[PDB]
Formats: structure tokens, C-alpha cells, sequence
């Protein structure tokens, strides 16, 4: 009935944790799709981060932007300011919206500095997609 495609750089970090939130957040209505601009695979400490609050992102695959799923997305959610600029040219009818998170991946720090930033921008996700669910964005 409705189909919800996110969209960042990569397909490891950011764009699985928003998946992960929004196959939970969402019910049997909407069809969950993740992508990115390129795709290396899933990030380790993504998938321990989500599995840390209850869900399970160890089967989604890493995928590559896919214009004939995005094309017939009700809206494609941009996760940061380049995904935005990177996102191809879509229907009129797809709504674009624009999120942004930092990546978890770039931080620089201390060990527990940037696991803590992976459970942050966990964090920050779920609560966007929280906001989403109720309101529709």
C-alpha cells in the first residue's frame, strides 16, 4: 500500500539503523527499503548497536540506489546533507523529504567515545522514525 525508501551515502550505518526502526515503527502497510549511494555492507558495530535495543538488522542486505523501486516510493527520506545532493532525479509524485544524521562510521575518538556515538545516532534515528509514525512527517 505505501512504500517508504531511504537513502544515504553507503548502506551500512545510517540507512540500516533507519530500515531497522522502520520495519518496527511501521505496521504491515508499508514496504521498508534502504539504499545508498554505494553499497560496502553492513556495519558491525550498526548491527550490534540495534541489537542492543531489541532488533534484529543481521539479514537486511547492503543495496545500491535502485530507480525502478525509488520511482514508485509514496516518499524517498534523504539521511544526510550529501544523500540529499546525490538523491536522482524523481516523479513528481515521490515526496522527498530530508533527515540528517551524523556518521557513526567518521567519528573520531576514544573507543568508548565512538561506540557511544553508535548508540547516539541509534538513538536519534529511532526517535525521528518515532516522530514519523505518528505524524506522517
Amino acid at each position: 500500500n505505501k512504500i517508504i525508501y531511504f537513502l544515504c551515502t553507503g548502506n551500512s550505518c545510517r540507512s540500516q539503523m533507519a530500515e531497522g526502526w522502520a520495519k518496527q515503527y511501521l505496521g504491515d502497510e508499508w514496504k521498508v527499503y534502504s539504499a545508498g549511494i554505494e553499497a560496502h555492507g553492513l556495519n558491525p558495530n550498526a548491527v550490534k548497536a540495534m541489537k542492543e535495543v531489541g532488533i534484529d538488522i543481521s539479514n537486511q542486505t547492503s543495496d545500491i540506489i535502485d530507480s525502478d523501486i525509488l520511482n514508485n516510493a509514496d516518499l524517498v527520506v534523504t539521511l544526510c546533507g550529501d544523500a540529499a545532493d546525490k538523491c536522482p532525479m524523481t516523479p513528481p509524485h515521490v515526496k522527498r523529504e530530508h533527515w540528517g544524521f551524523d556518521d557513526p562510521a567518521r567519528a573520531q575518538g576514544t573507543e568508548e567515545e565512538k561506540w557511544a556515538f553508535f548508540q547516539r545516532v541509534r538513538d536519534e534515528i529511532g526517535n525521528r522514525l518515532k516522530e514519523f509514525a505518528e505524524t506522517g512527517k
